[PDB]
């Protein structure tokens, strides 16, 4: 099969003629943890929200993500998951021009071309180990409109550089380049702000967030946008669908955030089981393992013609392919950081198809 | 305050200096008998299902859809609302040319306009008690790409005769125009079929329907669009965004058509205190009353210089100002039909606005 997203664990069991809970899937990134216990215990209480629309201003919501990220409720922007922040930027924003760098989250391109954009793809290199270098600078020039960068990139987990992304920062605010950067990931790298404590200086400068893969509520679909520009904002807002975000989304995001020991235990978890894990993987023979800061890591096959995927299904083990992202081929796969146990089934897994082997 | 839509009880509330829970609300228009009793108990049982992503392409819940309609699930795609619907058919159908019909729900020119369509309106008349009529048809003319109908209109109740819709069809077909009807508030209606099993033979014809104010779940955000164009469909689902609809959105939709007494038990309410509150409305002096098919009436008031909504929100009743509506003014609003008890303390309010004025 071809989807077009991880987490298709419907579409793969019907692959195999088996019923869905009977995968075990790593190839989508959700906390392991699960669910914050306040979010269950809450959406059992208030599940009587859903006779009535939700605000269509989420007073409440916007109110709980200012408070948590010390800035004003006008900055902020919630939406159906981050996806669809990333197609209010794009609509939004309505480029001319953009930029994208590749390989990255297919839905860039899906919603700039929906958009009408010219786009421009700034190639990572397997050379470089498919890390964003200063090469990229050369490449913005005036005539470009926005600028889309994943902090940390996926699938191959890998961060910029603070001075590095300064740095293009910087040359999108001379050249009038609006900087979108997608932080989809970054509460999972314990020290890691982003740069929404530097957007009241910045206005050029989008902020993309998503409580689906930190909280683990991937079904109730939440996300946000984060902006200075009071004009801009105004406008994603006017321009906006009306009561996008669900009512018990709503609730959970606003509960989560006040969950003081969920950063810490994860965390603490990705600091243990996910070091553990990542040196398991690289122990393995014919596989090379790109050093992810988030919950997932990027892997790369060295078996020659051998479909990872395919074989790890057979074992009702469900990975990533990413051989349909632009700049990766049919060697390289994503798999999901999970709990002990499971990484451990995973990599049992992958032992049988890369150990004892010439 | 001016709202694009009604079920602003917060907006409202704050206007007042109170709590939302203070408020009745007869601006939006649920069906009172509440959440379905399975629903409840299926959201609760599987609330798990959020900490996995819902299936893209929604197979149980397209499916379910499919059954109750007898038509290929192929024809079907669910929206995270109906509004996500109306946006979806405009967006994947582009048209040049489309005509709307005011006054009628606000979205279809909010999701015209952002596609870049030249709209045109047909008005309809006070002078015709705003009842679509067949002057409509010379209106109809070749460079049409589309017309949006809504059946019944919103806010006026009223439900275009089958002849006529069947010759505005008829016509549309020969024309090359595509007709759009918007179902969301025909399941109120007790003997009312629908376009959905005339497609089969009319893939111009694109019906829009709505789970949310029907089974009283706006909150969960459900709707869906029925075409029999497999390419259109194709078309529509590969623009798609994905994951719209949260997974207990997809649950409950699920549960809620195999509720067998919810139908039965909608309309002998909507025949009952329906038939009773229209009576009771009509009674009442300076204030005419339209024949509404759904769960919603249009109200003129006759009572000069006199703003309903603000004195009906200083006793604590929020009702819809149709002030904002294309073709509407200040002297019309429009009120839900709710339990009897709820809509006695509605009337008590108008009267006490409405009666004994000379």
């Amino acid at each position: 099969f071809n989807t077009a997203h991880g987490g298709n664990i419907r579409e793969p069991a019907t692959v195999l003629g088996i019923s869905p809970d009977q995968l075990l899937d790593f190839s989508a990134n959700i906390n392991p943890l699960g669910m914050p216990v306040s979010v269950k215990r809450a959406l059992i209480d208030n599940l009587d929200c859903i006779e009535r629309y939700p605000d269509a201003d989420y007073f409440h919501l916007h109110q709980a993500l200012a408070r948590h990220h010390q800035v004003p409720a006008s900055w902020i922007l919630a939406g159906n998951g981050e996806t669809e922040s990333i197609f209010t930027v794009a609509s939004g924003l309505k480029p001319r021009r953009a930029m994208i760098v590749t390989p990255g989250f297919a839905e860039y391109g899906r919603a700039l071309a929906q958009s009408g954009c010219e786009i421009r793809r700034w190639s990572l290199r397997e050379a470089d180990g498919w890390q964003l270098t200063d090469a990229i600078l050369e490449a913005l020039t005036p005539d470009l409109d926005c600028l889309f960068l994943c902090t940390p990139n996926n699938p191959t987990g890998l961060l910029p550089e603070r001075p590095l992304l300064q740095a293009i920062a910087d040359r999108c605010k001379s050249l009038n380049i609006n900087l979108i950067l997608d932080e989809a990931f970054i509460d999972f790298i314990p020290h890691e702000t982003g740069f929404i404590p530097a957007l009241k200086d910045n206005p050029h400068i989008w902020v993309l967030r998503s409580l689906t893969k930190f909280y683990a509520i991937p079904g109730l679909r939440l996300g946000y946008l984060v902006n200075s520009d009071d004009a801009a904002m105004a406008r994603m807002r006017r321009q906006q669908m009306p009561w996008s975000v669900n009512a018990l989304a709503a609730l959970a995001g606003e509960v989560a955030l006040q969950d003081s020991a969920w950063q810490q235990a994860t965390w603490h978890w990705l600091r243990e089981e996910g070091a553990r894990f990542y040196q398991a993987l690289c122990q393995l023979p014919l596989l090379t393992v790109y050093p992810g800061r988030a919950n997932y890591l990027l892997l790369r096959c060295e078996r020659e013609d051998i479909d990872l995927q395919r074989r790890l299904l057979t074992q009702r083990i469900l990975i990533r392919s990413c051989a349909n992202y632009p700049g990766l081929d049919s060697r390289y796969y994503r798999v999901a950081i999970r709990s002990a146990a499971q990484n451990e089934r995973l990599l049992a897994a992958l032992r049988n198809v890369l150990t004892g082997i010439a």
